[PDB]
């Protein structure tokens, strides 16, 4: 019993953790095998950042220019090339705790876990979601750019995101493990603003399946809707669009419960009508979009209560 | 900017956990040196001493990763049980068994079968209930903070109450609570808001920019103890206040100017309006959390 925001065991991240100095600037990379991966925006000083021509300011680079260590120890770049919005410098030392692992890009919706770094020393674990508007809302200070988002199923890494910038609005915007960026933000200084974020509504849905699974059915009803007129009302609160994958996606929830999926859909439609009325649903007064269909069968039993 | 419930990195402790199995039953472990800790009810009016003395060295099956490590000795403290194992842990961190008071918080890693599954941040309540996140098989799954580099271990679990809350020890086997590792009626207490933490976190949210809820007043000590007495708010120390200091001094806002604040929102509500995107009031958080948060202390 019990549903937590629950982050990965982030030993196997740690572990990969350096410090990359290039100038006047440090920043964290990512040590894996003899490659580690950083924001390429490491090469530019903050004029550079109106109009950089990263081309241009990296040829005049060369391997001794770039500074990397790893704990007390400093490593020998003998390469380095750009892949889209990453460096990869190439060092002389493949890291000896290097995990199994793999680059994946993830979709809005998406949970991971961030493991938030300064000066290539790991300072916090905390839980996320790719928001619908590509950002995320994140806890970064100056120094936390190369922090990484990941997730560890089974005992390898999935690396999903490198921490690039911070929005005007205190939101984060960020790249895969290949440079390309999760939205429509460029590594530029240059007026950039996140769009109207929505509320992931799978998500909720999910975490309203997780409250029924701990034992908590105050806020069921006797209706159900179509799909067609909960996306109607849904869209005049914010939220995300429901498809048919999504549906799909909570089957197993559904069977689990007895609830069928469009029979949850009208619960959310009356709690988005009437709002809490000084309950709570797993202790929180708000309705909660940032744990998945996935994150939920992880953590919860497979009794319902 | 941002603020989120944030834990310690895992990895000291993730290279501590052991699988320990006795008779039918499936536990975690901490391997520390040459010693396994473990909570005492593996060997489940449980008399514990007359059921352990039953036992013998190769009962307890020790598991490190695809290891099998061998029980060399064994023996009880309060409700803990050490295992005596012949290798010492290479992985050993620099450590310290310490007790926690209810309001300071702690990281959890939650472990299945000796594997590290999940990590979440959570506060020791003032009824010494944890309101954690496990299922069967996590007993044994530990708490713990980092300072500098040394892991600080304060919990280890051992059970579900009732009402979904958890109960569980120190590493020297002493429950937090009125709690005992036996299946009898037992129940959490009435808990309280921890006031402390709510007020480290209401300047947190002054930090990041959210100042609705600031107004001109200041109140006394006294009258907000009274006030916070009928919320079922834990009362408010001048050693509290204290511990504030630095973060009334960062923002400009006095302890009692920002308790004063604390009684217009247990009085009227947040009227709609959120405070760091929630709509209750967050408790745990300490001063130290908020500190180390906005300035980014590393391990
Ligand atoms: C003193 N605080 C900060 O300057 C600060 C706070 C918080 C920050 C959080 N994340 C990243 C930072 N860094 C950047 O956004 C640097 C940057 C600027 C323009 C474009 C690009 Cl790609 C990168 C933060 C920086
Ligand atoms: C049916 N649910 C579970 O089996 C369950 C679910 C969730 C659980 C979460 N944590 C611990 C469990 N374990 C215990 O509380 C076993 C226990 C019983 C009597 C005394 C003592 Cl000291 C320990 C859980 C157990
Ligand atoms: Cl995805």
């Amino acid at each position: 019993s019990g549903f937590r925001k629950m982050a990965f065991p982030s030993g196997k991240v740690e572990g990969c953790m350096v410090q990359v100095t290039c100038g006047t600037t440090t920043l964290n990379g990512l040590w894996l095998d003899d490659v580690v991966y950083c924001p390429r925006h490491v090469i530019c000083t903050s004029e550079d950042m109106l109009n950089p021509n990263y081309e241009d300011l990296l040829i005049r680079k060369s391997n001794h220019n770039f500074l990397v260590q790893a704990g007390n120890v400093q490593l020998r770049v003998i390469g380095h090339s750009m892949q889209n919005c990453v460096l990869k410098l190439k060092v002389d030392t493949a890291n000896p705790k290097t995990p199994k692992y793999k680059f994946v890009r993830i979709q809005p919706g998406q949970t991971f876990s961030v493991l938030a770094c300064y000066n290539g020393s790991p300072s916090g674990v905390y839980q996320c979601a790719m928001r619908p508007n590509f950002t995320i809302k994140g806890s970064f200070l100056n120094g936390s750019c190369g922090s990484v988002g990941f997730n560890i199923d089974y005992d390898c890494v999935s690396f999903c995101y490198m921490h690039h910038m911070e929005l005007p609005t205190g939101v984060h915007a960020g790249t895969d493990l290949e440079g390309n960026f999760y939205g429509p933000f460029v590594d530029r200084q240059t007026a950039q603003a996140a769009g109207t974020d929505t509320t992931i509504t799978v998500n909720v849905l999910a975490w309203l399946y997780a409250a029924v699974i701990n034992g908590d059915r105050w806020f069921l009803n006797r209706f159900t809707t179509t799909l067609n007129d909960f996306n109607l009302v849904a869209m005049k609160y914010n939220y995300e669009p429901l498809t048919q994958d999504h549906v799909d996606i909570l089957g197993p929830l559904s069977a689990q419960t007895g609830i069928a999926v469009l029979d949850m859909c009208a619960s959310l439609k009356e709690l988005l009508q009437n709002g809490m009325n000084g309950r709570t649903i797993l202790g929180s007064a708000l309705l909660e979009d940032e744990f998945t269909p996935f994150d939920v069968v992880r953590q919860c039993s497979g009794v319902t209560f």
